[PDB]
């Protein structure tokens, strides 16, 4: 029967890249006989303008009635002057994650063949390639721990945040990491600060407990500060990186930037029932919105991740992935992926979407 | 009159690089007529072997009687199998910082002329150069906040750490940052997670309060995740980076690795009275210890920082710095700073020390 998708395109380039993801999805629906219905809701900046808050109740209820959320990007100059805590990115994302218990974040990043030169790494390092899957715990740690707040006044006014983790929270995300590694290159690198943080001592201990179920997977532990360095020297040696909430926030951005190709990167945030929120890794790029320049690949790959993980449609997910590969090796590239002597070869957002949808229809 | 220095050389390469720092310091003492007495104490790994703990009481008392601590490096394979919390690096460093209230950490990093190629950045980025001073708050935040620990058992066993900051703690480190920027390129970039953390909301607020005393210095705020990316794209645009304890731990390592030349980098940790602990940025490199290969420049520059900040001997500090510059542009380089087709030109640890001490004696 029918699937129901909540479409939260957001701000900036969100709507124009979402339109291309819908176009590709239509080709998929036809080719594989899937019956999917979409409802669009305001979120982020547009929601503050139209409803007074970044996550309206009608949008939240709409997501509750869906099988998955296909999310664009939120934020922009306009709302930045608001205080960072009432403000559209955090205002949409933290309650969505908390409400639906989206504990698992997957952020795959790889260097694509032929695009190694866009990486900001030295050429001999980027020529080696890399392919790293960051698994980030999304609902625990210091993001949602209590108590959180402030007290006192004047010089002695103090603020406090509490990082908290339970064995139960650690083992459920660790298992995901190990199961992923088993399908990839069978290595998990767990990232912590166990020489300082009590949470990190528990983290390391629990990850080693979970490891006994996965004797085929190699486990190593690395301190977060050292990890930021090692990713610059030997990114080819990591497979799955397992991180707590805040450490994963930090490392996943570092790794994204190391690709030099953020327009290609997608993210999945899921709960244990398979419901998730699927989004491009980059921001809303408000300075390029409405010009047909934006790269829709990240939003298209988000749809592929949604098909795989929430809708259990592996063949449909794979077909999109292959259509993206065909675009990239047939010279269908957007402007930000070309040296600016090549810039006149750039394809527009719509040309990209047309090409990819056509490839799927053609049986790629 | 006389100055008293506690010498804590530690493990691995610590003693062999410390010997070269002492050699340079002797040339300085003679040239500028300084009267300095040194006492050596065990710390770290060697202290666990000889005394049963990484920071013996006799060493702590010795540091209390000194004007500054000239520190080497601690740690190694041998002690790693101990639990990360009883373990020599953390076991020496956290109590030293806490005991002497060493709230201010300075970690200068720059790309030296002629060594841009050792950076792991793409050549066009590293050709631009950079020079960034990281100012890290060292005694507050999540390192020493309470409560810290665990409770419960089984699946519901939980650990917790508390990040806490007061206005007083934030304003004292911010002022240092602004005063440094005023002597450099008059820009402070404050790094926080103000869209999630209550401490970061207070941080940003207090830094803006302090800013009113420095209308000649430009202030910007950036989120920690975004900062890890921007350092890969435009490191030349940062001057002073101002960070809380954990964010500074992370960013300072990223920046160090971006130089490709960690043997050149030193660190100062100081309290408000001028007492400090001065150390090389890198580790104890136990695999090269005792071979005459290690680069003593970081330990020599630590001594220069000690002369400047704790002993208020600016001319003596500067003379060392210039002697290091003369070595680097006269081809006095250690092995890790040469491409391995050049490796036969490498100077040993002692040759480096002799050259630098000789330069100081010659009036550089
Ligand atoms: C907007 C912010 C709350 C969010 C986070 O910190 O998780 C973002 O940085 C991210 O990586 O998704
Ligand atoms: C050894 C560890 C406690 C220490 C820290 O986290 O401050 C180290 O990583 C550093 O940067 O000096
Ligand atoms: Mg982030
Ligand atoms: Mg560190």
């Amino acid at each position: 029967s029918s699937y129901q998708i909540a479409v939260l395109a957001g701000d900036g380039i969100g709507p124009e890249v979402m339109a291309e993801a819908r176009k590709v999805l239509k080709a998929v629906e036809a080719r594989f006989g899937l019956n999917i219905e979409y409802t669009e809701y305001d979120v982020g900046g547009i929601a503050i303008d139209n409803h007074g808050c970044p996550l309206p109740e009608a949008t939240l209820k709409g997501c509750e009635a869906a099988d998955a959320i296909l999310f664009g990007s939120v934020g922009g100059p306009k709302w930045e002057k608001l205080p960072p805590n009432e403000q559209p990115e955090r205002g949409a994302l933290l309650p969505l994650r908390g409400h639906f218990e989206l504990f698992c974040n997957l952020r795959p990043a790889k260097l694509h063949d032929g695009l190694e030169h866009m990486s900001p790494l030295r050429s001999d390092i980027s020529a080696r390639g890399f392919d790293v899957l960051c698994v980030r715990e999304l609902t625990g740690g210091i993001y949602f721990g209590k108590p959180k707040g402030r007290q006192g006044e004047g010089e002695s006014e103090e603020a406090f945040d509490t990082m908290r983790y339970s064995r139960r929270e650690i083992s459920r995300i660790a298992r995901i990491a190990f199961e992923a590694a088993r399908g990839r290159r069978k290595k998990v690198t767990s990232v912590d600060k166990a020489n300082v943080l009590a949470c990190s001592v528990l983290w390391r201990q629990v990850v080693e407990e979970v490891a006994v179920d996965f004797p085929d997977v190699e486990l190593e532990h690395i301190y977060i500060d050292n990890a930021t360095m090692q990713l610059l020297r030997r990114p080819d040696e990591f497979d799955v990186m397992l991180c707590s909430n805040l450490f994963g926030d930090i490392l996943s951005d570092e790794i994204a930037m190391l690709t030099g190709s953020m327009g290609l990167l997608s993210s999945a945030s899921m709960n244990s029932t398979g419901f998730g929120l699927f989004e491009p890794a980059g921001g809303s790029a408000p300075d390029i919105a409405g010009k047909g320049i934006a790269n829709p690949i990240a939003q298209i790959l988000s749809a592929a991740l949604m098909l795989r993980h929430s809708l259990k449609q592996e063949e449909a997910a794979s077909a999109i992935e292959r259509a993206v590969t065909k675009a990239l090796n047939s010279g269908y590239l957007t402007g930000e992926l070309l040296s600016s002597d090549q810039r006149h070869k750039a394809k527009t957002t719509v040309q990209m979407g047309d090409f990819i949808a056509d490839a799927v229809k053609a049986g790629v």
